[PDB]
């Protein structure tokens, strides 16, 4: 036997960064969970029993700190650039780093309607992520996100004309709930090195906006036909305004909410247009996944 | 052997409810995970097989929907006082009915910097609940509390002055990171029944309101001592602006974020005034409560 | 306003303890989760900001540590009468204990019909937990429960003769599927401190053990006439048992798994004696409690 | 813009199945959770709004019941390879079906020694999994798994002999705790359909079963000089022992558990060969993968 494919590192790296303003005395505090796994000639490891060829886990826990020390942590796609790029540039054996990060949510509290200096509140599990690989000779591609964005629309969704057969009980509807939790990815074109990557850092910040933006907007406002059909059209502006940006990927749950039928008591009325009280559904849920290139 | 205590029902019984106004077009959505447990003349469902006394858990479903349908589901306060007092009018020897309620967050979508008619967004995992004791004989009693309320101040939190002994390693510290995931309870006077609750109805969402905003001003503001002194002034506070209430009860975790000494690489200084890079502690965690009454 | 109780302490203290057997080689672990609150006289430290009357909860921290070298970590009931004792005893102003754990399964795993002697297996995610209450001059206070214990019955469990209104749909039922997760809680007659807890130790062990059986075996040969009756007959056991116990409290979640009607398909059957597939639900649930003690 | 790829189903489908043995009265019961997602040519219904070519995922759920009562759900790699040809051949626009079937453990119970007839205990989380790609025109691909296998062992464990540079502080030892929650996963030769399945059923119960007894027997019996060493000890068995795989992965978190250093309190030794208590990390972790395929 051989080893076909090899990947070790540290996962589930929590940090925690400050920024102090000297001026104003206005702090920003930045929070992510970090993992980088590499790869390279670290096959004898495993069938040699051969450490001298492994970068502790533990050492690269401490790279992760020292790395967040030493450089802006923001961007997350210019951080995880700098440090996938450190363990290939410092060890000669080791051709790639996968580095993931999550960024959370640290929002500046508002009190009395001004910005408090120093004060934050976790407004959403939200989060904004990226994954950037490392590859030496190859350059850098980053994948970037957003997950956890949870919405509920009650009205302006319809699924109707879908296919019928003997296994189908489904009825078509005009009016429904549609709610999901977003997951959106947006992979970005290959960057030949550091370099690059630092001559875009604006648009990293901009893109993800972009992204939100247009993702709330057009679920908010798409007379929906379809899951498939209302993600579509955010994939397509997404695709129209960041050139940089090579496909977008959707993944979506349809998290169901039924109607109850209350007509066996006292001939109470709560379906179709008379429906007022829900039962939200855990499971199952559909899940619709798209990705959208340039043609 | 006896039956000393007994209790049973539903738990996570999911809602929605929208409301639409007809006029303006704008819809309201209201989703809450409902718990109902009832007491009373039910020990011989355990004794002697005998399930005449036994109200079925099913039946007590379908209760929490057909009361949903009839009756406004806000505020939670008075949801819950209905639906308790339903099953001790309804049922000769049900004498005791207990209600929890968890509501969920679906906040009005802004898009375009307007309020969206139909789209909302949970913008937080943050809750508002309700506990409601409806007693036969006994009255009404409330206790409605926030929780996941989750924060983080960046400076102006100190700790020093505590007992040292042989069991302390701890350094006194005159400027540290507090961070903490809030669980507020305020109990309500005691209420005679549903009509003395309807009469304080507008009471119910303000008290909600006036306790967030001054546990957040709070936290934001004061120069922490502890987290036991910071909690108490939230609570004093919340005292002074609502009378109807008797106690408020603080449970705060103490969530830690640590220093990282990287002075064992080249020197770096990361400690004390050159802190800026610190490792979040997931576990253990600082555990304080405090209750508060009248004097 | 006044402070009317006040507890604060460490939570989510995760404790490991290995016994080395000199002799056989033989070596056992053992995994805890720990939580210890005092109160007392610290009313100051919320009022005044007066800290010189905290223990530090850092320091409780080390103090589990260091009661977890010196002394034996099994039972839990004694490990805990000890740590909460040593509270109440080394500080003058701290008037009572209150000490947790949670008690992980490490299972010795058996390699070729042979019980190894240092490697084990989570066997399942079951629990064996204790509540410990030391209070000054009012003894030790000692609840034992298992929990996460979770069983399912494809028959032998009936639902019937139970009360029908006009909030009733649940069809009587002579044949269902039982399924909960096992919370049983033996709370233990006061001791008066330490050394009556010293006494009686081999009883804990042998009273979980006879907890667990006397729960597993019921489940498994009671036709279950109800959850409440099946539960009854646990705990009437139980306290039959062990003269040391006052009370035992079952809570009990019923798990529902709805037939599914496929009769639309074909003419297929699949309800009634004729149900062979079912849909698992994840919400909501049936929660039946009680508390049992000596007549 | 273009739609580059597409997939759509129904996640999360609960399925239970019980069967009767109506001789000697044993039943069985099985349970898993199940994902369908198909693909095809459905991009209609994401650029047109085109729901003519949608099999909804309602039916999707409705078509795993309906299959679940006709054909047997065991072994969970055969149920797979039906459901997804299913799918492919009902449906002339569907060319791909992808099935994940996660089994849950429902262990018969033994009572004072016997097999009970039809109760179970849920005797760990961990799970047997399969992933079944069936594609028109390229056969059925499959891959088996086991997840959560949670061990440790209390010494054996060695790790010594790695990069030291700059960025490493960790010590080496010859004495360590290793535990870790195993994901293990052994992926088929490509099967040319159905029939070709079934003609090795008898295989996928037994590779399953010889997996796990070498993952375990090599956990506890080898002298670990790394994770990375001893995983590829495990790989190397399996595919020694099954000719029908082509590749084994590997996935292990390593979990740590620190040493307490207890000196500063009356010079109390518990580090090196007088290690007893320990601190279980619950972040971060390393994380070791390998992929072990035929030279
Ligand atoms: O938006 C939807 N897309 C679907 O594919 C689908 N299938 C359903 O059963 N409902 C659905 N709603
Ligand atoms: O605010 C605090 N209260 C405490 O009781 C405490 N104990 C610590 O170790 N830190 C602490 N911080
Ligand atoms: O064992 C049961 N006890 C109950 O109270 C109950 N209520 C149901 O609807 N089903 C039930 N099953
Ligand atoms: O088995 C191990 N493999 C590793 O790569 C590693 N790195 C550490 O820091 N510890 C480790 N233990
Ligand atoms: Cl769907
Ligand atoms: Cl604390
Ligand atoms: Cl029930
Ligand atoms: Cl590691
Ligand atoms: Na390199
Ligand atoms: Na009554
Ligand atoms: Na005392
Ligand atoms: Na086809």
């Amino acid at each position: 036997s051989a080893v076909k494919a090899a990947r070790y590192g540290k996962d589930n790296v929590r940090v925690y960064k400050v920024h102090k303003d000297e001026k104003t005395g206005v702090q920003t505090v930045y929070e992510m969970t970090v993992c980088v796994l590499l790869e390279g000639e670290i096959e004898t490891s495993y069938t040699k029993a051969d450490n001298s060829v492994i970068v502790a886990t533990d050492s690269i826990k401490n790279t992760i700190y020292i790395t967040a020390k030493q450089n802006p942590v923001t961007p997350p796609e210019l951080f995880g650039s700098i440090l996938g790029t450190h363990f290939i540039e410092k060890y000669n054996h080791i051709h790639a780093a996968h580095v993931n990060i999550v960024c959370h949510r640290w929002t500046r509290m508002d009190i009395d309607g001004k910005p408090h200096p120093h004060s934050f509140i976790r407004d959403s599990e939200e989060k904004r992520n990226v994954q950037v690989d490392v590859v030496e000779g190859k350059g850098i591609d980053i994948k970037s996100s957003l997950s956890g964005l949870t919405v509920l629309k009650s009205t302006n969704s319809q699924f109707w004309g879908f296919l019928r057969d003997e296994y189908t009980t489904l009825k078509e509807t005009w009016d429904r709930i549609l709610s999901t939790d977003v997951d959106a990815t947006w992979q970005w074109k290959n960057f030949s090195g550091l370099q690059e990557v630092r001559s875009h850092v604006p648009k990293f910040d901009a893109t993800w906006a972009t992204a939100r933006e247009v993702t709330l907007k057009t679920f908010a406002e798409d007379n929906s036909a379809s899951v498939q059909a209302t993600m579509y059209k955010m994939a397509e502006q997404i695709l129209a305004r960041q050139q940089l940006i090579e496909t977008v990927e959707y993944s979506l749950p349809n998290k169901h909410y039924f109607e109850i039928d209350l007509s066996w008591h006292k001939g109470l009325q709560n379906t179709g247009k008379n429906a007022e009280v829900f039962a939200p559904q855990s499971d199952p849920n559909g899940l619709i996944k798209c990705t959208v290139g340039r043609s």
